[PDB]
């Protein structure tokens, strides 16, 4: 009911982005406290869980002896708490890898030091379980540092940027299996384990890059696209006494995967996860790091594919079994692992999915979250060990949590679609709210001061009798007797959502205050419905996903206050694709797309993502072609805004490029933007706000 016009700047400044938990919580070993850094950035902070007291300040700036810096960016505590890594000049690599210059504060001497006496930045350092040694990595070598010996030994000599790399990750390893830290520690402080990615034989892609650049530079790194060369592993185990190093023959495929290992609580069980080209078979090995005989204790094979963000947040259990999601069933469901790979006690059953594992407790209580509300919401819950499940969620919308040691408290931060961000400390036994850390007043007082409608949830009904789960956001004077446009909004990928009862607050208002209406909805394909639901599009990327969007424009297109003749669809990535193949497979249905980054064709996206769903070119013709948009180009209809980054790691300007080529020999008009140097996610100083405008600015003239 506010007095105030949404602006599109406001949005595009984060206005209304929730305070969140952002900055750096991490609970401690012993259970009972976790730290983080203060709003400053200029200490870390110890805290107790029950009480929430500022116990001490185990580092800060104001106090440490030789301290360079004014602030830090990052930070980890050894076990012991006699060591502080502090991170500072980060910089970016990818999505999730960056390189640092790293500190190690002497906890006891009150002393700043460099973690290494070489100076240059570095990747990816991991305190040994006793605390005295750091595993870190630099120009693609591993290195410890000892802190009781005041020593660095180098663990690998063959490193080379684009070519070898020991203990950090390649690309795609990075992007599609989510893993930057390919090192790990025996429990007994005697082995470092390691992957090595031999990257070498991956072909390259190169960006040039243009800002303050006489000559333009290419950034140059290696991309395998569908079908081509991944990255040969090996898995290597150095012995820290003997200062040598073993490999490790694992009983795999030449062309498999490793996309995680991790010691277990034993000191004689490296655990290896092992998957298949194809990514339907999932094998974990534990490893003997003396012996170096594998062991398989762990298969799951799928009709059509492992989930590897399951083979990635598997967890171990104190008592080296562990706690395992599979789709095996239908649907995302727990199951509990003895040390032999005895599988005890299935955790939970039903028609929904789990969508994230926190872990077992020593009382062998299961902590997870799943939608078993509704594919819309997020809850956390409970299931003990007679087999007795509580929802420890208070609040209805998303919950997600960040447990304690013990598993005694959890963090946990709740959001709904009209409520922002409540971070706030539970008690696990009874589910007993404690105190709450942050409830985002200043936002919901800002979002009370502004003109604006609720996302309305629904089912949009098909013709091809499909539900799918939906919201609106209605115009501001909305009067049913009016004939509105609609853009629709969407992303659209394998397992996604975009229709969630979680808190954003984006562009969707800003143009529902210029007299459209606003529609999201999650065809098929996406997530939290179960495995078929989302992969059902298996082999054949898009066609679903197309059709389905296309089905949702036709029935919101017969509501009688909306204008069937001016819908609109938008989407960034695979939401782009989506769009370039709704306008070209719809005949017409919709009068305009804006493609944002989009894939023009599954044969220039990346090996794991791709193949996952869609196997290689080689094996799967006829997929691909059904697949393409770029093979459907001179079909499209409707006004089309196409956009990328010049720069774009993930998705290459390739597929624009050939894209707008298509409809240039096919007589198609359109329009394009291509941003200088952006990446995928098109942003840096005032890129988003000119962007979005002119995205409102197309709708305005072609919607």
């Amino acid at each position: 009911t506010g007095d105030k016009p949404v602006d599109l700047k406001e949005i595009t400044s984060g206005m209304f982005y929730a305070r969140s938990a952002g900055r750096g919580i991490r609970s401690m070993p012993d259970g009972e406290h976790y730290t983080e850094m203060n709003r400053e950035r200029t200490a870390i902070v110890r805290y107790n869980y029950a009480s929430g007291k500022a116990v001490d300040t185990l580092f800060s700036i104001e106090r440490a002896r030789e301290c360079p810096f004014k602030q830090i960016q990052n930070y980890e505590v050894s076990s012991t708490g006699h060591h502080i890594l502090l991170f500072t000049d980060m910089e970016s690599i990818y999505r999730h890898s960056y390189r640092a210059a790293v500190y190690d504060y002497d906890v006891r001497r009150n002393l700043v030091k460099p973690l290494s006496e070489h100076v240059g930045k570095v990747m990816i350092p991991t305190f040994s379980p006793d605390g005295r040694m750091v595993a870190f990595v630099r120009d693609n070598n591993i290195f410890i540092k000892k802190f009781d010996f005041d020593t660095e030994v180098q663990v690998t000599t063959d490193g080379q940027i684009n070519s070898v790399l020991n203990g950090a990750t390649d690309w795609v390893y990075e992007e599609e299996f989510g893993v930057t830290n390919l090192m790990s520690w025996s429990a007994d402080n005697a082995f470092l384990a390691f992957v090595r990615s031999d990257e070498s034989a991956v072909p390259e892609y190169r960006m040039p890059m243009y800002e303050d650049k006489l000559y333009p530079e290419d950034y140059t790194y290696k991309y395998p696209k569908a079908g081509e060369k991944n990255s040969t592993v090996s898995l290597h185990l150095y012995n820290v006494a003997d200062r040598n190093t073993k490999s490790v023959s694992l009983p795999i495929d030449a062309d498999g995967y490793i996309p995680r290992i991790a010691f277990t609580d034993n000191a004689d069980e490296l655990a290896v996860m092992t998957l298949n080209r194809l990514q339907n078979d999932f094998k974990m090995y534990y490893v003997h790091p003396k012996s170096l005989v594998p062991k398989l204790i762990l298969q799951d094979m799928n009709k059509r594919y492992v989930d590897s963000d399951w083979i990635q947040a598997l967890k171990f259990t104190a008592g080296g079994g562990f706690a395992y999601v599979s789709e095996k069933d239908g649907f995302a469901h727990i199951y509990l692992y003895d040390n032999k790979g005895v599988m005890h006690r299935r955790i939970t059953s039903g028609n929904w999915d789990v969508t994230k594992l926190y872990g077992v407790d020593a009382s062998g209580t299961v902590f997870y979250q799943s939608a078993e509300e509704s594919p819309i919401r997020r809850a956390v819950y409970a299931i003990d060990a007679k087999g007795r499940k509580t929802k420890l969620s208070l609040n209805v919308g998303t919950n997600d949590a960040l447990f304690s040691g013990n598993y005694a408290y959890y963090i946990n931060t709740y959001s709904s679609a009209a409520t922002p961000t409540v971070v706030s400390v539970f008690r696990s036994k009874g589910a007993k709210e404690l105190r709450t850390l942050e409830d985002n007043v200043a936002l919901r007082e800002r979002l009370k001061a502004y003109r604006y409608n609720p996302k309305e949830f629904t089912i949009i009904k098909t013709q091809s009798a499909l539900e799918l789960n939906a919201w609106i956001v209605k115009p501001i004077d909305f009067d049913p007797s009016r004939h509105y446009p609609v853009l629709m909004v969407q992303y659209s990928g394998p397992n996604s959502q975009q229709v969630l009862d979680r808190y954003s607050f984006d562009w969707e208002h800003y143009l529902a205050s210029k007299g459209y209406v606003v529609a999201c909805v999650d065809g098929r394909g996406t997530g939290a419905r179960g495995e078929e639901w989302r992969k059902c599009t298996y082999m054949q990327l898009g066609v679903f996903e197309s059709d389905d969007q296309i089905a949702a424009a036709t029935a919101i297109g017969q509501l009688p206050y909306v204008d069937a003749a001016r819908i609109g669809i938008w989407g960034w990535s695979y939401g782009g694709y989506t769009t370039l193949m709704s306008l070209c497979r719809g005949n017409g249905t919709f009068k305009a797309g804006i493609a944002v980054a989009p894939v023009a064709d599954w044969r220039f996206y990346d090996s794991v993502y791709t193949e996952r769903f869609m196997r290689t070119p080689k094996e799967n013709a006829s997929g691909y072609k059904m697949s393409s948009a770029l093979d459907v180009a001179s079909q499209l209809q409707g006004n089309l805004l196409i956009v990328s980054g010049s720069a774009d790691d993930n998705v290459h300007l390739q597929n624009t490029m050939l894209f707008t080529e298509a409809l240039v020999q096919a007589n198609i008009p359109f329009d394009m933007a291509i941003y200088m140097d952006k990446n995928h996610s098109i942003y840096g100083g005032n890129t988003r706000y000119h962007l979005y405008t002119r995205k409102a600015k197309f709708l305005f003239d072609n919607l």
